[PDB]
């Protein structure tokens, strides 16, 4: 019997407690699971955003109903990330400026998959019309009914909880953590040890045998999961695995954040996350129940903590002398390997990017998912570890490339930050995709319906940023194909078919704006 008998997880928060809860279920009570979590002074909830797979892939697997966890964590609803002022120069403002062409400088990145006609995504029909002056509609409004719903701040479900669209979640991460801790301990026989780690004990081959706590207690184990955050106490310090810094792709490295009380009854609640462009980065806005989380992500090469804190306060008209701010310095990049010997990194300790496209919890989920599938025995087969490592690095680099694209193809050059972004080099694979897009071809074409895509994690994992997401961002920022897909010039029936799709999107949006409750009302209904 060469089986792992004990798993020790260093660190709590979302990474630790998602890991504990997930492996709790996956390992079917054959393995003891211990979490060693430093107790800390609970910081203010600056808000986290997620992607739609979270309920099916994670909470449904644990048997936790959506309303149960949402009610505990003050969760709200997300239908997109909405980008504001990424094309126009100026001070940071919550209000969108106007483009040269008269359009408002906003664009959406909603969920779901684009419909197709004659096996060609709606995006391409839109682009054919836009390039030839047959439409002045933006890509997002023409191709996603969700755009209309969001503009009127309506909910993704009706008041009887009938689904109208795809959505994900906004929530306070520490609340989800507390909830999962509670779940894992009471329901799954996970042991919680509230203490700090002082020693990492290793055998002759450099495999971890145990952690010592600050109280002297030794926690023996066979597999160790590093959820220690940015310090990477196991993977980087103890195992000495180098972190690959990727600040030559993404300049932002700091954040200042707070929670802002909000008159929901008065203003409504946005069913989306906003990315508000600033002079030296951007600011998130994550509406929750009664408050929104916000954080100004910035490069400290281009702004001091005071400068950034001042500009951020100014967005919302905060008193910086009378406001509670969390300041964070980020690691941006990933370990050379996520898993070395019998030490597996998950979360911040593995890798990180700014939450520009809500990567944080997805990255955690993907790791634990891949860990359960690549779960080892005590012989730690080199191939098993290698394939796991391979998935994390492809996952990471791919999302990295996608985020750089947001900065690289921004037309802004008004501050040294925005100028500096146009000096960085793109990786080959995102260059390749830009080339493909620009010839009018789809990038990462969806080959699946939504049911399959959001019902089977592995389907989404192999095609995470689809053609639709590429169109949302490139087109959103003003990057268009050089020309339409040439096949379209030969396909009048197919063009007619696409007109019907365009009309279905208008009709759905109009009908659903008319009949849907406000996001605000749906929240009241849910949290009553
Ligand atoms: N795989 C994600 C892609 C996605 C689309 N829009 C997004 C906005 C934010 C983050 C991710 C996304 C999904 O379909 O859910
Ligand atoms: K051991």
């Amino acid at each position: 019997d060469n089986r792992i008998k004990t798993v020790v997880i260093l660190g709590g928060g979302t990474a630790g407690w998602m890991t504990a809860a997930y492996l709790g279920k996956a390992l079917q009570n054959t393995v003891k699971i211990v979490v060693l979590e430093a107790p800390t002074i609970p910081r203010i909830g600056v808000g986290e955003a997620t992607v739609p797979n979270l309920q099916r892939a994670f909470f449904d697997y644990l048997g936790i109903p959506e309303e149960e966890w949402m009610r505990e964590c003050n969760a709200s609803y997300k239908m997109a990330v909405k980008f504001i002022n990424w094309r126009t120069p100026g001070e940071g403002s919550p209000d969108p400026r106007t483009l040269d062409d008269g359009h408002t400088d906003t664009f959406h990145h909603p969920f779901g998959l684009l419909p197709s006609a004659d096996q060609i995504p709606l995006s391409h029909y839109w682009a054919a019309k836009r390039l030839q002056g047959e439409t002045d509609e933006n890509f997002d409004e023409a191709c996603f009914a969700d755009t209309a719903i969001m503009n009127a701040k309506k909910a993704p479900r009706f008041l009887d909880m009938r689904r109208a669209t795809n959505y994900a979640w906004h929530f306070d991460a520490s609340k989800v953590a507390a909830f999962l801790r509670n779940f894992a301990v009471t329901k799954q026989a996970v042991e919680h040890v509230e203490d700090e780690m002082t020693e990492v004990l290793t055998d002759e081959r450099g495999f971890i045998t145990a952690l010592r706590t600050k109280s002297g207690r030794i926690l023996q184990g066979d597999l160790f999961v590093d959820c220690s955050g940015f310090r990477g106490l196991l993977i980087n310090k103890a195992m000495e695995e180098p972190f690959i810094d990727m600040s030559d792709h993404l300049l932002c490295n700091s954040a200042v954040a707070t929670a802002v009380p909000h008159d929901d009854e008065k203003n409504g609640v946005e069913p989306y996350t906003s990315s508000i462009a600033m002079e030296a980065g951007w600011t998130w806005k994550i509406p929750m129940l009664g408050r929104f989380g916000s954080g100004h992500v910035y490069s400290d090469h281009f702004a001091t903590q005071d400068e950034a804190t001042l500009a951020f306060s100014k967005l919302w008209g905060l008193d910086p002398d009378n406001t509670e701010f969390n300041h964070v310095r980020f690691r941006v990049g990933r370990n050379r390997r996520a898993w070395v010997r019998n030490c597996v990194s998950v979360g911040l300790a593995s890798c990180f990017v700014e939450p520009l496209e809500s990567s944080g919890i997805y990255f955690i989920y993907a790791a634990i998912h891949m860990l359960a599938k690549h779960f080892p025995d005590k012989t730690f087969d080199k191939v098993l570890v290698d394939r796991f490592n391979r998935e994390i690095e492809e996952m990471f680099d791919d999302t990295r490339d996608f985020l750089q694209a947001h900065y690289y193809f921004s037309p802004r050059v008004d501050t040294p930050f925005w100028r500096a972004n146009k000096e960085l080099k793109l990786a080959d694979s995102i260059k390749d995709k830009v080339e493909t897009y620009r010839a009018g071809l789809p990038v990462n074409l969806p080959v699946t319906d939504e049911g399959t895509y959001y019902g089977n994690f592995e389907a989404e994992f192999r095609n995470f940023w689809t053609n639709g997401s590429y169109y949302c961002i490139f087109a959103g920022l003003g990057l268009m194909p050089r020309n339409p897909l040439p096949a379209l010039a030969y396909k009048p029936q197919s063009i007619a078919e696409a007109e019907l799709l365009f009309a279905d999107v208008k009709r759905k949006g109009d009908t659903l704006v008319e009949s849907l409750p406000s996001t605000y009302d749906l929240l009241r209904q849910l949290h009553g």
